[PDB]
């Protein structure tokens, strides 16, 4: 059988699919989806088009207010590209996080990270795609940081404590399936002070006023969610499911992952090989056994696999299986 | 059967709900350049969201180093970009709405007053709420930069996309499939949008770097041309739109007050003559199964959008029933 480990378009539930197969709604969608994440009433939750890069230009348009300044964690590529991005609406004052842990890369505690006290809103991204880098920690910093944070690759993975930050975004298409859709969370009392020129289609004030078919793919995502014990429940099986690969990894000396273990994204699990030479017949023979998409990016080569909600622990027993098979033939 | 009047979300053509029932993406605009005949200096984005977007977009990306813009308002959507386009100009409004027979028309395009200092031109073909159409074939001068909302009316008829420097539709309508918008641009208008427009919202950025209504699109655009093209499809609406507007003309009962020259193939607003008649007119069609005819909370009354999915058997059964209603009401 076929296992795609694509970052995005990533898979769709095997379910999902088959009830969108025998089937062939609307508001419930957004009520599952606070529910799954136990979204306080004092949170706005919108469903817009597009992907989530629309929030590297949506955040600083409607929370920088009056203020020129915002701090914006750089950990990896997404981080970066926001930052490129908010360079166009204030002067962004970067929070260089990037630390080598046992001669591995890592990321500085929140604790450490250098806040300025002008900043309208403190910015970060808990999961690099393609780095594999992950910050795991909660924040809880004074009520006078407002902590913006790209959910993309990882939202309904884990629980997660809205209550502590200001917005929480995510383009639908990774952890979710759907692509065309964006969430935004966020809290109520940061709305009514987008930039006048913000477009409207981008305003939060604006849209929280006044359906697409990624709804409805979204809505029976939530539903089978809720119908595998929710986001508890997909945090047990994506801990098993990281485990298993990275416990491969590391066992061998033929795969490589040099991301220390607390910042180990259970995700998005970058790896190369020791003798770089073979990732060509690798990549051929792991498509050629129904393990697709694993070249890693261009930017950093190697291989990579992505390990979403959607994707079974069976499909990451298959990759596995296969790594170690192609050792024992290549080793 | 059930018909969808809906002037959007719409409804999806038979044939690529059946195709599309069972079970790629970069034919799918090689097939809509050659639907619509688009020359080789022309560039095609598909992107997020809908046609709304673009009453910012094209601001952000046309307005280039001039700060004023020509905006023909001659309905609800031309107005809704013109409020959207006075957070980066100021637009030069041209109040294009006339009285002709006692119906409401439109101006001519040789007496809208343009500005030499606008950066481009900007105008709505097909007003869905007030069932205004502006058919005429832009052909100003080199020096003017022309823009559309396509939304409504795009694909339903032929089109010389050589006079335009920019034209845009969200999907939603005459496509169908929502979350996608169109635009086709001249490549020498890139490279000067403003500094700060979003790069979501950049064509030059778009332009040098997919969902699912992007496969439906692509669906949509092979059925089209299995009819025959826009050509067949503008021949068939044509006969669509002459049944209707005959069936409300015909009859003193039903009522339509835009001139002739300016009714759009696409949307078509109807008031009863005696309107305290709403009430049953929406309870027995939608008991008919015929939907979403209520007319928008402004104008009020009822309004049908015919696109190119509503087959003219659809056409047909509304205005059966619209005679019928007539025989027991009337
Ligand atoms: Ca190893
Ligand atoms: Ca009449």
């Amino acid at each position: 059988q076929v296992f795609n480990f694509s970052s995005g378009p990533a898979m769709l539930p095997a379910e999902v699919l088959k009830l969108a197969q025998q089937e062939l709604v609307a508001e419930e969608a957004e009520q599952d989806f606070r529910d799954l994440l136990n979204i306080p009433s004092n949170y706005k939750v919108l469903f817009c088009h597009g992907g989530g890069r629309g929030q590297f230009a949506g955040v600083p348009l409607n929370l920088l207010g009056d203020k020129t300044t915002a701090d914006y964690v750089d950990a990896g590529y997404w981080a970066a590209s926001a930052i490129k991005e908010a360079k166009k609406y204030c002067a962004p004052q970067i929070i260089d996080a990037k630390i080598t842990v046992d001669g591995k890369r890592a990321v500085k505690p929140m604790r450490e990270w250098q806040l300025s006290d002008n900043a309208a809103y403190l910015h970060y991204c808990p999961n690099e795609t393609i780095d594999g880098i992950a910050i795991d920690e909660t924040p809880d910093f004074g009520p006078e940081v407002v902590v913006t944070a790209d959910f993309s690759s990882t939202i309904l993975s884990a629980p997660l404590d809205v209550s502590r930050y200001g917005v929480i975004y995510a383009g639908a298409q990774k952890n979710i399936g759907p692509a065309g859709l964006t969430l935004v969370i966020v809290r109520e009392d940061l709305l009514g002070k987008a930039h006048e020129s913000c477009p409207s289609i981008l305003d939060y004030t604006v849209l929280n006023d006044n359906p697409t078919f990624a709804w409805y793919l979204s809505g029976l995502v939530f539903k089978w969610l809720k119908a595998q014990g929710g986001v508890a429940a997909m945090h047990k099986i994506n801990q098993q499911k990281a485990e298993l690969l990275y416990g491969v990894i590391d066992n061998s000396d033929f795969y490589r992952n040099d991301v220390a273990q607390a910042n180990r994204s259970r995700m998005n699990v970058p790896f190369q090989l020791a003798d770089n030479t073979l990732d060509k017949v690798f990549l051929e023979e792991s498509f050629a056994a129904g393990l697709h998409a694993l070249k890693g990016h261009r930017v950093v080569g190697g291989m990579r696999a992505s390990i979403y909600n959607a994707m079974p622990i069976e499909g990451v027993k298959a990759l596995t299986d296969f790594m170690i098979d192609f050792e024992r033939r290549h080793g």
